């Protein structure tokens, strides 16, 4: 229940509250806004008590170290000072008031411990710490001590300890790493050891409190003391002429005192956030405002650059600022509470002799880190429970995770089921639910065994760590786990693996319309490589991924040589449009030492054949012979698929074993009723598994390897070829797509030499907003692909070709007519070349043979009336191929294409037949085939017959 139109300020009583009230009176007399400055006791503890319920002051004045804990609970409002105002204050003071990249308070003053000395007895103060023990003896004879400061609090003894490299929490990238504590390093040891040695040599007293130290110095009983600007007011009254200088250096390095920044935060529950902003930015953080506070009680150094230059004329303020820059900014995280207790107890124990410096700091680093799981049993048990919950989510994407847990338990207690082992009954369930899944039975069941043993390994690992956490006696569960493991391997190898099938097919289908034109597609591996995996996916474009790689011993894939080649126009074959398509179907299977390296698809005259090449593979050397080949094809058995204007259901999904392995079988099946086209292959996984039981298997990648765009997905480290253009291009907006990073707008990346001239590519990107994506040559201006102004994340997928202009091609993401745009997961893919079906002419003029009266005049073939003419030309045909005879005929003629035994085509035209186009096919017989032009009858010698434009391709 806060009021509006009024400002209420809470500032500590040690501050100049009367001066801040005078600035408030100036604020009210210029704006009408009442400013009430209150100085409550326990102000650091009372603010979170009242602010948690929504009440409290509008502005809170305290050191920045406690404002992180306030921002933790969302008690401070995010201030929004413009860039012009931010430059009026020192940049290091803005970092003290920054929490998780958010500004939470305005910095007012800067304070830090400094060396205070008595000029009457010490004209020049000692520059280094090591001089103090020597100089102490020379003044002890005169009845005085050298140095006396507060030893009970660690805030005072820390600059000496942190001199040689001590630190509370490692500061990196604006974040305090709670797992890195620097109290037990060599630097902190040397620091505290010197402090203890000063006490052992009776140069300092381990019981000196704040009161004892201040009294000794202000009455000239000691030469030096360490204190802050707050202590100046009390020595001013004593008139003991004092100077404030830099702190002594230790081991050549300067003392590092903690730096406190007096900050003014705005209550996140205050309804006067605009009123508070005006008071702080325009009235308090000014030369007149800070001076008014300074006149009441000194502020020391100030964050305002303007007024600090005026204050630096005082050597005391210049010294506090000098010491502050040498020291380290106080961490504002709440874990400092453990740090303070750790160092406070360590210095006390080390001074009193209860512990040595090595012992005090070792447990101090344990206590400082205590808010994070200590390395060992506590840290591991948390990592093991998290890794186990990930394994749970791995097998709950609809069996279930509890199925694995039940099966795992049944193996441990030796609970056999249905007479066979529990692994067998679990395996039979795998082959009864994974029937429409990528991979074969060998792959799917072996994958089940991998997860089962991975859970088995974690269960035994969790047990071991749980016993260490409980202080229980060590037990080595390695042999009892290995015993269970070998029993599981033996069961799968002898009882489960042989009865499993090694055939895998496509898991899904997609209703798709292709083309009716002839087409060729040759999937071939590089010399020495083998085809190892396939994936068909159709999102507006049909893309075929083929995986090849070198082979190692026993059908293992060479991870170093794994390549991914992209083939386009997969839908253009396997699918007709408005017409029929004949699919020749023969399951090809090679012997047990040959690996498929080449699949040759041939679409000719609405017929689809394939010819598979398999080279010989050696199980002792990784060599695949380039000359010991075997070639089989879809020979003669054909299925016919009617026109059906609504498509043909192309095969979709991952045609691969669950682990990338070579294949020795391939076949296409087409159902004449359901129009389902099914690709099926046989895998080498069982031969691999039977030969090696030593996860060196490779899983078929989900995304596209060989992606031309580097860093395409922007979810990696700042390593990126993307270049921002020196504008508001926003390197890495974290919180983009799905939660991950995304490009905000612009950004450009050079691809350039990775492109090929006059080659077809596929671009894909998930963008939102109004993006202007261009793939243009920044030298000639040639645009290879453009995505101009388009409406509101969607994954656009288009296919394009480049031309002759590549030595400057960039992928540029910018916006249209000044708007914003987000783009993620850019993909550019090369489409390996396909080749045009070469159907040559098989009829030549000089290859005709005559019987009877005939005549050959150009394109006209004439069978004379009286002469019983028969023309015959031999045809050079292949074993399993589709051809087409074309001609026009006028007389009563009979065309027939025949061999000594087989006939491919025969028809009698007892009338004019213009533009005849008949297809014929060969079945394993290719030699001694000929076309025979003759008359339909031979009565009276036959009628006159003219053949026009005879052609066979």
């Amino acid at each position: 229940k806060i009021e509006e139109g009024k400002l209420v300020i809470w500032i500590n009583g040690d501050k100049g509250y009367n001066g801040l009230a005078e600035v408030g009176k100036k604020f009210e007399k210029d704006t009408g806004i009442k400013v009430t400055v209150e100085h409550p006791d326990k102000l650091e503890e009372k603010f979170p008590q009242v602010a948690a319920t929504g009440d409290g002051p509008d502005i809170i004045f305290w050191a920045h170290d406690r404002f992180g804990g306030y921002a933790q609970s969302g008690l401070l409002a995010e201030i929004t000072p413009d860039k012009a105002f931010q430059d009026k204050l020192y940049p290091f003071t803005w970092d003290a008031v920054r929490y998780n990249g958010k500004l939470i308070a305005y910095p007012i003053a800067v304070e830090a411990l400094s060396l205070i000395y008595n000029k009457d007895l010490l004209p020049n103060p000692p520059k280094t710490w090591e001089e103090i023990p020597a100089l102490d003896k020379e003044l002890k004879a005169k009845g005085k001590s050298a140095l006396m400061f507060n030893l009970q609090e660690p805030y005072f003894t820390w600059p000496l300890i942190a001199a040689d490299g001590g630190y509370a929490f490692k500061y990196e990238n604006g974040k305090y790493d709670i797992k890195d504590v620097g109290v037990d390093n060599a630097g902190a040891k040397a620091g505290l050891t010197f402090l203890v040695d000063l006490i052992k040599n009776k140069h300092m007293n381990a019981d000196t409190d704040y009161s004892i130290a201040e009294a000794a110095f202000n009455k000239g009983e000691t030469a030096m003391t360490i204190n802050g600007p707050w202590a100046w007011s009390n020595i001013d009254t004593s008139k003991v002429n004092y100077g404030v200088t830099v702190l002594p250096t230790f081991k050549g390095q300067p003392s590092k005192p903690f730096v406190g920044v007096l900050s003014a935060g705005i209550n996140a529950a205050s309804p006067n956030k605009e009123l508070a902003k005006e008071f702080l930015e325009n009235y308090l953080l000014t030369d007149e405002g800070l001076e008014a506070v300074n006149k009441d009680k000194p502020l020391g150094a100030v964050a305002l650059k303007s007024y600090e230059e005026e204050l630096a004329k005082d050597p005391r303020i210049a010294a506090t600022m000098e010491n502050a820059q040498k020291g380290e900014i106080m961490p504002n995280i709440p874990q400092m509470s453990a740090f303070w207790y750790a160092v406070r107890t360590a210095v006390i124990n080390a001074a009193s002799g209860r512990q040595t410096v090595d012992e005090a700091l070792k447990d101090a680093q344990t206590a400082a880190r205590a808010f994070a799981a200590a390395s060992g049993s506590p840290a591991d048990i948390l990592d093991e429970l998290t890794e186990l919950t990930e394994l749970a989510k791995s097998v709950t994407k609809n069996d279930g995770f509890e199925f694995y847990l039940n099966t795992f338990h049944d193996v441990m207690v030796g609970n056999n089921l249905f007479g066979r082992s529990a692994l067998k009954t679990a395996s039979e369930l795998i082959t009864k639910e994974n029937v429409k899944t990528s991979g074969s039975e060998v792959g799917n069941v072996y994958n089940f065994l991998i997860v089962l043993t991975a859970l088995q390994a974690k269960a035994f690992l969790t047990l071991t760590t749980c016993r260490k956490l409980l202080g229980l006696a060590d037990i080595d569960y390695t042999s009892i786990m290995n015993e269970h493991l070998n029993k599981e391997k033996e069961e799968f190898r002898v009882n489960i693996l042989p009865t499993l099938s090694n055939t895998f097919s496509n898991p899904n289908y997609a209703k798709v319309k292709g083309s009716d034109e002839d087409a060729k597609m040759i999937v071939e591996a590089k010399p020495g490589h083998a085809l190892i995996g396939f994936e068909i996916s159709n999102d507006s474009i049909t893309v075929l991924k083929v995986y090849e790689a070198k082979l190692k011993q026993n059908y293992q894939v060479d991870k170093d040589s794994l390549s991914e080649v992209i083939y386009g126009d997969m839908d253009k074959l396997l699918c007709p449009d408005q017409s029929e398509q004949i699919y020749y179907t023969n399951n090809i299977v090679f012997p047990n030492e040959y690996v498929i390296t080449k699949i040759d698809f041939t679409k000719k005259m609405k017929t689809l054949r394939y010819e598979v090449t398999a080279n010989f593979y050696d199980s002792s050397t990784g060599e695949i012979d380039l000359n010991k080949k075997k070639v089989e094809s879809s020979e003669a058995e054909y299925r016919t698929l009617s026109a059906n204007d609504d498509g043909v259901y192309m095969p979709l999904g991952v045609i691969s074993e669950t682990f990338l392995t070579p294949i020795n079988g391939f076949g296409l099946q087409a159902d004449e009723n359901s129009r389902l086209i099914t690709l099926t292959c046989k895998s080498y996984l069982r031969e691999l598994l039977l030969a090696t039981d030593l996860t060196k298997l490779i899983v078929p990648p989900s995304g596209f390897i060989s992606n031309i765009v580097e860093n395409g997905s922007i979810e990696e480290d700042n390593l990126e070829p993307w270049k921002a253009n020196n504008k508001n291009a926003y390197v890495d907006h974290t919180g983009g797509v799905n939660g991950t990073k995304a490009l905000y707008v612009g950004i450009s990346q050079f691809i350039g030499d990775k492109l090929k001239p006059k080659t077809e590519y596929v671009i894909q990107y998930t963008v939102k907003g109004k993006p202007s994506i261009h793939l243009k040559d920044e030298n000639t201006g040639y645009i290879h692909y453009e995505d101009t102004n388009n409406n509101l994340y969607q994954t656009i997928n288009k296919r394009f070709t480049t031309g002759t202009d590549l030595k400057g091609v960039y992928l540029i993401l910018k916006s249209q007519n000044g708007d914003e745009a987000w783009g993620d997961n850019f993909i550019i893919l090369e489409i390996s070349p396909s080749e045009k079906l070469l159907s040559p002419e098989l009829i030549n003029t000089n290859n005709w043979t005559s019987t009877g009266s005939t005549n050959i005049s150009g394109n006209t073939l004439t069978l004379y009336q009286g002469g019983r003419g028969i023309l015959k030309q031999n045809l050079q045909l292949d074993s399993f191929s589709t051809y087409r005879v074309y001609f026009s005929v006028s007389g009563d003629a009979n065309v027939r294409i025949r061999n000594s035994r087989e006939v491919l085509f025969e028809k009698r035209y007892m009338s004019g037949a213009k533009d005849v186009s008949e297809m014929f096919t060969t079945k394993f017989e290719k030699d001694n085939f000929y076309i025979e032009l003759s008359q339909g009858n031979n009565l009276y010698g036959g009628p006159i017959v003219h053949f026009y434009d005879v052609s066979i391709k």
